[PDB]
């Protein structure tokens, strides 16, 4: 995150931080719990990823300090990548986590709600712990910025190379200054509206991070509420 | 129905009785008139249905005491049932049933619209002929209540075990004492908006019947207009 | 356009006049510019025509008298009529054209923006260069009309020998008087809202031109902005 400040402990419980142990142990990208055994996250972070066996999800994390060897974390099950993804910049990105074991909820860590066809934002927070300029580092502290909506048609005039479409959702200042990066990828775009919190983004691509006029653009989740309910029954 | 009120002759007109006429004639669900040919119902009433020559439809009634064995009827050509459903509680519950003749309209016998995708309500009405209470018996006159919505996020609350979709809505009263029960199935949940009857609900299932957090829970009609249109295309 | 007046050069840059060659030139459809390779229009401008290549589309028109054996035109690569039209007053009467080079936008010929699912309008215009009357001719000069949007309902009312479905939008005065006709198909019903123009229907059938208590029937874009999107993918 970009221009983002570090967050309180617990105030994103939904929240994940994804590993990877290949070759060594690593923060690969941001994640939300949806449901007790569900991650909702991009699809683009599975990039050369063949097994769910190399990957760990740690939920009710502020700092990466806290991931140790004896650090407790949920298996992989299944890796769900949406049939028509290709790449970020083209959409369909997001992927589901289907946990080995379920998340017992807690003050730390639970679900955010899925946003309602019906409200298809003036309070949204990216969240992630992604680099704070293009080229940077993994961060220790769980960083959040405030970062206003911009409709597809502003967004569409800022990236004339690219098709954004009613699948995909923008978020961005004009002078630009705060943004999701590189590492951030699959974390949530989180607004309050009627005070709870809605999953309306996922971190997906950008052309660099914080730029003016070169909004963030994120998986708009509501178009997928049909998809992750077909993926996550029985 | 639990907790409600006679209901005045004609003013649910789009109500219908089905019953089945085996091993002896009984009312077994409600239903709505949606076309001329059409009745929008619950696919669980139809559990050991094998034939559609067993169904009778009455439209225009009051009290059951009007359905005697000279009394008119339509008869049922086809049962199509949500491919998807397989029980009340994983939902898909919605079944249309193709009429063997069209129903004429009249003051006592019209169809409900169906919701607008637009419009995804504070003046919600179930009604039927079921229980007045969990154990008991069909009633002879149609009963009414006046029952609010409740959020999907609070309908999951009250649900932990199950898991409550955006293709379900819940309505209820947190102290109970007014839902819909055993026998009600089928029927319509219609809420009235800028003077215009919409059927937002088919009665569906809930545990028990009017308990304190407990809310009732029905197939979101919205989510099923582009099923309905395709089931009744010629 | 019935009752209509001329259109400022330039008002509906969106707007095209489709031309056949065969047997000689005239204009057949309007058509609005959706994407730099793509024109939006009503599938049943296609009837009898077996391939694109007796086609132009001409975009930047006021006059047809614009229109000379020396005027450069856009040709057309491929018809995608939707897969489930059968003709125009059972809907799914909706058509792009891959044209064979892309129009490159200036004040004359630019895109209209696709209606979002989130807006399910009071200033909507419909335009076009054809019959002011059923029995009419083509007319030089592009027409533009302001009709009010009435309600599916409403609609309803007006043609009970059709199925008026939420894949439709109605447009009419109870009085008749203003309305598209032939040779106006295709073309963009056009509402303007938060100072952005959207194409919120295309012109598709009605009985008789703007008669009273028949209002004209469009294609509900918005309920086909999936289906665009998978259309005009690589
Ligand atoms: N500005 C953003 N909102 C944003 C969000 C996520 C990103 C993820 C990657 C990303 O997925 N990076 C990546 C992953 C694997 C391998 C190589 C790069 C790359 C970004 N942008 C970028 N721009 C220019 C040059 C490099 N990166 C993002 C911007
Ligand atoms: N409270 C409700 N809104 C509701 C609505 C419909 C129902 C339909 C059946 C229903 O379909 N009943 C049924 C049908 C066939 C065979 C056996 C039972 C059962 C219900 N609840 C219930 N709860 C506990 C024990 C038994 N029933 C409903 C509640
Ligand atoms: N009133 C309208 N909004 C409207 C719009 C488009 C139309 C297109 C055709 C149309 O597609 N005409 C056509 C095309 C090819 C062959 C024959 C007729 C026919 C119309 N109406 C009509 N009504 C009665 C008798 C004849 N036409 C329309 C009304």
């Amino acid at each position: 995150i970009v221009g983002g400040t570090a967050s309180v402990r617990g105030e994103w419980p939904w929240q994940v931080t994804l590993h990877t142990t290949s070759p060594t142990q690593r923060h690969l990208c941001g994640g939300s719990i949806i449901g007790n055994q569900w991650i909702l996250t991009a699809a683009h972070c599975f990039y050369g990823v063949e097994s769910p066996k190399i990957l760990r999800v740690y939920s009710g994390i502020l700092n990466q300090a806290e991931i140790a060897e004896d650090t407790s974390f949920f298996g992989v099950q299944e890796i769900i990548i949406h049939d028509q993804y290709k790449m970020a910049e083209s959409g369909y990105d997001i992927a589901l986590l289907k946990l080995e074991t379920t998340v017992n909820y807690a003050d730390s860590q639970r679900p955010i709600s899925l946003p309602s066809k019906g409200d298809r934002y003036t309070d949204c927070w990216v969240t992630g712990w992604g680099y704070r300029k293009l080229r940077d580092k993994i961060q220790n502290t769980l960083q959040k910025a405030k970062i206003p909506l911009v409709t597809n048609e502003e967004c569409q005039k800022r990236y004339r190379g690219h098709k954004i479409t009613h699948k995909m959702i923008c978020a961005g200042y004009r002078e630009g200054g705060k943004d999701a990066c590189k590492g951030d990828s699959g974390g949530p775009l989180s607004c309050k509206h009627n005070e709870v919190w809605h999953l309306v983004g996922i971190t997906s691509w950008g052309e660099g991070c914080a730029q003016r006029e070169r909004p963030g653009v994120y998986t708009n989740v509501v178009e997928y509420v049909d998809w992750i309910l077909e993926k996550t029954q029985a």
